[PDB]
């Protein structure tokens, strides 16, 4: 699915968030590996308020904005992990992430963030 090039891209957004520190380096590579590639159109939801967290995702092309409402919390930077927050600590997500561009994120499921933790 990935060159060494992407893995390492992806690598690097992972290492760089604060709860991800946690993890091995052969999680981090665990997760990189089972990662999907996925497209948004411009102006559709990647996370909504209140929902379940059923991925972390990695930004990889693209402008994305988080919300709470109509109230503007903060633009992420490329190769950003977001959707982190409801995965770690069972809970709903915490404010919406919107595509201001048409997007493309890397993505790992739940179980799946869950099975690598199981290995
Ligand atoms: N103030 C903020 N600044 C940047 N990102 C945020 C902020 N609040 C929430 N997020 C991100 O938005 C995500 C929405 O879903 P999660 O709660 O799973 O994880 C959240 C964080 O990754
Ligand atoms: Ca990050
Ligand atoms: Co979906
Ligand atoms: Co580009
Ligand atoms: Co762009």
């Amino acid at each position: 699915r990935k060159d060494s090039s992407e893995k390492k891209l992806i690598t690097d957004a992972l290492n760089k968030n604060q709860f991800l520190k946690r993890l091995d380096p052969q999680q981090i590579k665990d997760m990189v590996e089972c990662m999907y590639g996925r497209n948004y159109q411009q102006g559709s939801y990647i996370i909504k308020q209140g929902e379940p967290g059923n991925h972390i995702f990695v930004l990889a092309e693209g402008r994305l904005e988080v919300f709470q409402g109509e109230k503007l919390l903060s633009s992420i930077p490329m190769w950003t992990t977001f959707g982190e927050l409801a995965i770690l600590y069972n809970c709903t997500r915490t404010a919406s992430v919107k595509a201001i561009t048409n997007v493309k994120t890397w993505a790992l499921d739940r179980e799946v963030f869950q099975n690598i933790m199981r290995r």
